[PDB]
């Protein structure tokens, strides 16, 4: 089972978001956290999409690509499955050190988003979604956003990601028989894979809109994420990078 082995070997420990909890939840305080938690987290993708089997193969302007575009749909994905294991999906485990409850969705202005990810969070639980399927759906989304226009080598992308698919075909695969079965649950995680892009999405639009006003607003904004939600967060804004879907929407 190599190909799991490696997925299960690299991934990611718990980051830590640096919050002050002493700090009085503010918008502004809350969402500077939660920036200094992507900056951190990036860092982590980072090193764990090169690491992933195939991923040199890409031309190096893609790697650079598909991580940009895709980092948000990830970390989303990921932070329900935290949230998921840590506390039933009844918070958002953002990180240890930074916990939404209810008022902290109230006070960071972004309750319905917050609600949406919960949402996405519990599916994990409605749909009993093993450690091996969910290691392999979020490498799969490293794979789901790309330009209109295609990459550097296209061809190279769409031999890795058909490959990727079958890897989530062969995980589903190694346990059941008689195949409704198993025609059913690979259309649930197609579905659940789907569900993470509006999602992104949504948040796309949010920190774009808040990066624009954050001097007005007293929201920090560190390095990678100030330049990748300025450079590269506008061309899916502006329709010019989309998600791969699997069910049209
Ligand atoms: C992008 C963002 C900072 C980073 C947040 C993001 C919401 C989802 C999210 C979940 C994580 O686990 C890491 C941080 C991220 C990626 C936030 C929405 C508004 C804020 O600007
Ligand atoms: O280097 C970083 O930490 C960073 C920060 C933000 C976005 C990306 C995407 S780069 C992925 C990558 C691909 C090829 C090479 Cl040579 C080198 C790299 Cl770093 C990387
Ligand atoms: O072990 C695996 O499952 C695995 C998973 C993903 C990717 C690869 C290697 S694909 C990389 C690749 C890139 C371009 C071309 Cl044309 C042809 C290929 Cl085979 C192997």
């Amino acid at each position: 089972p190599i190909f799991l082995n490696v997925l299960e070997a690299i991934e990611p420990g718990v980051v830590c978001a640096g919050h002050d909890n002493n700090q009085p939840d503010s918008f502004a305080a809350l969402l500077s956290s939660l920036n200094e938690l992507g900056e951190r987290q990036l860092v982590h993708v980072v090193k764990w999409a090169k690491a992933l089997p195939g991923f040199r193969n890409l031309h190096v302007d893609d790697q650079m690509a598909v991580i940009q575009y895709s980092w948000m749909g990830l970390m989303v994905f990921a932070m329900g499955w935290r949230s998921f294991t840590n506390v039933n999906s009844r918070m958002l485990y953002f990180a240890p050190d930074l916990v939404f409850n209810e008022y902290r969705m109230h006070k960071s202005r972004m309750y319905s988003q917050c609600v949406r990810m919960r949402h996405l969070s519990q599916e994990f639980g409605w749909l009993q979604i093993t450690p091996q399927e969910f290691l392999c759906m979020k490498a799969l989304l490293l794979f789901s956003i790309i330009p209109v226009d295609g990459l550097k080598n296209q061809k190279f992308f769409d031999e890795l990601r058909m490959n990727y698919i079958k890897e989530l075909d062969r995980i589903i695969a190694c346990k059941r028989k008689n195949p409704t079965s198993c025609s059913r649950r690979f259309y649930q995680l197609t579905k659940l894979l789907d569900s993470v892009q509006p999602i992104a999405r949504e948040l796309h639009q949010f920190t774009f809109d808040l990066l624009i006003k954050s001097h007005m607003v007293s929201v920090d904004f560190p390095e990678m994420m100030a330049e990748i939600i300025s450079v590269q967060v506008p061309k899916i804004l502006s329709g010019k990078v989309k998600p791969i879907y699997f069910h049209t929407q």
